[PDB]
């Protein structure tokens, strides 16, 4: 699946219909970035440029104007094509093409943006911009504003008002349309399709990083050449450790192994997490870590709905923790005073959930300590984790141990879909996955 | 292979050896680097910084300290080990264990620097820095200089001379150790078996990027994680594209496929490129092109040795390529003339040669018109091609095709050593090793 | 005359009583300023914070809270007092005199602005702000948004909408109250009582500096003791020249000499222009010239009133000009047309009136070509000059002779009332004072 | 007095003859300063531009190039020529002038500066620069090597050598020449001149501002326009404050009057202290405390000469302060004792002498503790002073007390030469000058 150009015509009027007649929003492509001298990373689109245009140059900011309540249109500043240029760095666009290929009005240079941007806002009262998001952005900005109030000689002025578009914008990314989630469900599938690999390919010997490679190299097949986040293999007690991405260890027989990994399919992420013996069978001490960690996902897979918050789901998750290490000896003492005293936070330390969406770690307003009440549309991993460090005093067998499992599901009008079911969880279909691929 | 600490410790003296009497050089580590929103890219540390410390952690800077002829110390800058930040994101040295881990005389926290980098430089003469390399640096260098300065009432002074440590470091990296051409010679190999594997791989109607998750899979399984650069597979009229990256195209049977990739294995960079058919079996008009390319390349490993330049060998691929070129009427005149006249540059427009290292475009003087007299130990990539634009007004059979063939020599004592010969390029070899692979 | 605390108060009231609710308003002080190595100018507080605070030290910022529409109150941030640097630098307010001083509600620390701004701002939908104004109050406000936006963890939220607060407290200067017409009334007293002096002290041999000394001196005594503009004393053709500061020729007898000068009083500017002959007596060319001048200042004073705009009373001057030209030869050709040619142009090249108060060329909306209608509490300059260049194409009597003859009004309820008349303009006048100081 | 053309050669070719071969020297004018709104202060030329030009523009840069031991040449930056620009803000040097007026050997836009410098700067091998002096000029200088470093392919070079020249330079101002003291000499008569005027104009019922008034039109008559510091005129308890600039209160029979002036003559700085009943008499407390400070001065008269230091001087005026304070209770115990605990430092906080010259508070080094030797040439201030605070634990008469008495001198070959003996000291000569004007 993919994004249309009509959507992202809708997003652009959606914005333009919230922003005050005679304003202008300025939007900001991302800066290139260097890796080493002068060879540079893989180019990663601002999301909120992206969102809007589906256009992954850098040099490029696109401006919508709103003279009233039913006028408005689109200026696109972006790189100028050049011979010279293409022939080393590749294509781009130009302004020729820009207005039909993108579905905006008029297309300029970037190179000229400096003499052009403050004509654009001159006699406007307001100008959305994202201050502090970009250097660059905000010196043209300002530079611009700047002409503009000095030049009142030469009847200009400036907008007065400037208004950051960030929470309006971000709302609105908040609420996925259907071909949003048709994207994140393909996402979901490449991402799933890769820890089923990785539980396969696993044996012991490897490394953690193999099982990286073999992770990417999923994606890759499936037109995902980039993961969405730095892919953790933590094995053993490297686990315990919630961004591990060293890799670097020898996976031992005995030992678990946690793996976070996403895609990033169209600009949209896949983030699942899976746990699981590296020799294919769990022992008792990590099945009782890891049935607390499963029953917490799937009484959230049952409870995540509109109505509720992630605030709540947390509740019966903090409960179920606290209850099952309690049966443990983990914790001691009555499991409702256990629960005020938040007994469990030493073990599990992160949040049960986080917005999904163009970023990992999506935007959108959680409202305070996550009370937030679900919508449909709304899009959200479910990943809940126990973390024993190696040195806890706690029952030796459970020391060293760290497990998470994290789907990403979205809200729908009585419930939640599961994006990422398709890959196993339930531990004796783990063991079954893992002995059939040591057959074949 | 890898790096040991002796030869870290070397290095670190060499440079001293070089700076004056009364001096401190200030190398600072790379900054941590967005990729969008709160996810980053993969760390990948400064080379410079690197060469010295082997050291993979940022805001972290070597200070080396030149007493005089026989006396001097290492103090090192480095982020404080701290419980909470390391159960997120990752372990740390410390200062108690960096001593010890890096050879280093002494360990600060790196949030002490402000208070202590300028009592370092109090009272020297000379302080090398290399200004503009990194902004946050840069602020604090020219921080504790303004202390020492304006602190003449507390018998502070600031060293008068500042100078640039580049041009000497850079010299020093321009001629590998044996340690570091073992490394090297690795990187070969795993590039080269990358390049094998994509060849072997390769059937119509793959994509580009196909053989992109192909060959970081093959780095990744010999520990190199990362490539040197963003890797190029440029199919068809996709060739013709010196940095093609979008890998986006569906690889035609007829077309040839140009791929140009590099693993990074222990910091070092192997770059190899490699063009073949996508069908596997070259048409006369890809074999014309491709044997002149491939004749080029020969003869500039026969002529590569101490003594000799890059411009000289230039000189000879020059001349094979418009004989070349002209006997296929690709360009029409006297040979000689036409090289007087460049003829060859709309096909063969950038350098045969650049040093490889750490950095795959490594550092070090070229000298005018890269005319440096080369010498044992020098690295370098040896990468002649020919490209033809579809609209070039020759004829047709040879419109938008892209060759290049790429391998990386050390030069030795009477010659060179080919790192990357590991993979063919012989046409019938290219078309033999295909031929076994769809058998399977 | 001076400014009451109840007169600061009802200004930052009327400031307030504009405010959104919900809102904060930042008004920041001048910072010191360098003459030379560790020397300073004499401070200069910022024109629109010494406007709401009376307050004359650097280092300071006013912060006006609005809750809602009957509730708001006022931060002073302040330099803390210290013993020291008092003893050095001199007085401080500090933190405890503050409320009771200046009537503001609360007084802190300026050393504490980044740990207590954000704070004040958390949880506000509108900052006023005036960007670019002062780079350390950009740093102190971008940093307190900053905190605010990644701080929704600590249930902190930044207010999305900026305003430039300078065009609400410029249209509030541009109209003065009782009190600041009484100042400005005084202002002009002083001002016009150094111009008559200067008319008394000239005698040809003494240096354009020396008129300057006595100007000051006169400003001094009566307690303005900075000038309002770097005064301008342009005897012969250095009159030609709208800006000459350096005041150091030896005036001639036989030369006219165009003296500028403004005191600053209570921070309210003075602007006096007066010409003369440095001999006492006008030449016939010097009368033809200056009679120009003084009718189009005359007929201007006459009709400067509410109801008309400066664009109105400039076209009554350019005619009045164009016609005593003409008469002269120093144009030729039709009125009319020469009206419509701009001719005058090159002789008359600035504003006949500029805005006048705490700043010399005074804030406020002039509208496009300064056709704003005037109202009363309006003061305004009135300066009409001829400037004929010591080159310029006339008959040679009137090359090099630079006369302006400027006046102080203020708008009153049936016309203006003329703050700078105690200093005479009439030729026969000019001459008699003269005179008689020669006895002285 | 003057400095003439060849002083200005002199002084650049004595920076030359110390630069190495291969080298460029760049100095950098001041900028303009603004006051309030678009008015600006009196423009105030960098002292270290100024030594080398005479050229009083900004925007303005001397480029000093030595090729080798005897090749070297001068190019000036400075702002062209506008007809315009010059009619509003007035005249300018321009190209064609500089070389001849200022004996430079060439002359170039300032606005083709960026363009021009990297020329300059291009293959040598050391650029002396004043790094954070002004932030225009690192920007343009680091602009101009980025160039050179960047621009390898197109035969640049950095030079990799930066050098503070401030070190050199201002040992070079530390030691007056012949012509240099002839202006101090007059800077000296002048600033005399104003405190003589000073006495006699006092009375009580006079501001404090007043006597300001009266002291620079007595700077300015003499032409000199400007003080070299903000003037103190610090009556009755006012005269505790070091640096007291207010200069608002009315002056007080009974209270003494510290008036703290300097004028600058020529580029150059006098700085003259005298303090003195308001009334023309001496009280008994005034003249006990006024003694101590006069003996004080008198004694370092004697002392000061070459071979001798600020140090030893200064142990000299301490020792006469302990004995005078003790013997009128001031202090309480032995001599020698309260001298090694510093008993003296609450009352006499400063130094006694501080260099003189281009800057009142003249550049060059002092030595650890101000312990260097005095060598003939050098130019400083002779300051001792008393302050009794008014809540001092002291007999009542000797509280509020504030005593300063201040000479410029020049070490000379066998001693020094008072610069400002023209203005009386001793209390007798005080009163009968002050009774003399009361006459006026
Ligand atoms: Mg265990
Ligand atoms: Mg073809
Ligand atoms: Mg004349
Ligand atoms: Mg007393
Ligand atoms: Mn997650
Ligand atoms: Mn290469
Ligand atoms: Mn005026
Ligand atoms: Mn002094």
């Amino acid at each position: 699946s993919e994004i249309s150009r009509q959507e992202f015509q809708r997003r652009r009027q959606a914005l333009v219909e919230q922003m005050q007649p005679g304003s202008a929003a300025l939007i900001f492509a991302a800066p290139e970035v260097t890796r080493s001298a002068d060879s540079e990373y893989p180019y990663r689109q601002n999301s909120d440029f992206w969102y809007f245009t589906g256009f992954n140059e850098p040099e490029a900011v696109l401006v919508l104007i709103k003279s009233d309540d039913t006028h408005n249109h689109s200026v696109l500043f972006n790189r100028v094509r050049d011979l010279t240029a293409e022939i080393w760095f590749g294509r781009r666009l130009g302004q020729d093409a820009a207005p039909e290929k993108l579905g905006v009005d008029r297309a300029l240079a970037f190179s000229e943006i400096n003499q052009q941007l403050y004509q654009l806002l001159n006699g406007l009262d307001v100008v959305y911009h994202a201050q502090g998001e970009y250097a660059y952005a905000d010196v043209i900005v300002n530079s611009a504003l700047e002409k503009l109030r000095k030049g009142s000689r030469q009847n200009l002025t400036a907008p007065a008002t400037m208004i950051d578009w960030r929470p309006v914008v971000h709302e609105m990314r908040l609420f996925k349309s259907p071909e949003e989630i048709a994207v994140l469900r393909r996402a979901g599938e490449i991402t799933a399709m890769a820890h089923t690999r990785a539980m396969e390919k696993c044996r012991p010997g490897m490394f953690e990083y193999h099982l990286e490679g073999e992770i990417h190299h999923e994606f890759n097949r499936h037109g995902a050449r980039y993961p969405s986040y730095n892919t953790i293999v933590g094995s053993g007690e490297n686990g315990c450790i919630l961004h591990y991405t060293e890799n670097e260890c020898e996976m031992r027989d005995g030992d678990l192994v946690l793996i976070a990994a996403g895609c990033e399919y169209k600009g949209y992420a896949g983030d699942i997490t899976r746990t699981f013996p590296v020799n294919g069978k769990f022992t008792q001490a990590q099945r009782e870590i890891y049935d607390i960690v499963l029953e917490s996902l799937e009484t959230s897979l049952r409870l995540y709905r509109p109505g509720t918050s992630i605030l709540e789901v947390t509740g019966e998750v903090v409960r179920i923790m606290v209850s099952g290490l309690v049966k443990l000896g983990i914790l001691k003492g009555d499991v409702d005073e256990l629960i005020a005293q938040n007994a469990h936070r030493p073990f599990f330390m992160h949040g049960l959930s986080h917005w999904l969406g163009l970023d990992v770690h999506d935007v959108g307003v959680y409202g305070q300590d996550r009370s937030r009440i679900l919508e449909p549309g709304m899009v959200l991993t479910v990943e809940p984790g126990l973390y024993i460090a190696p040195d806890a005093e706690v029952p030796e067998q459970y020391r060293g141990i760290g497990i998470r499992i994290e789907d990403d599901i979205v809200i729908t009008e009585t419930g939640n879909e599961n994006l990422t079911a398709s890959v196993v969880k339930k531990p004796e279909e783990i063991e079954a996955l893992m002995v059939a691929a040591r057959k074949q």
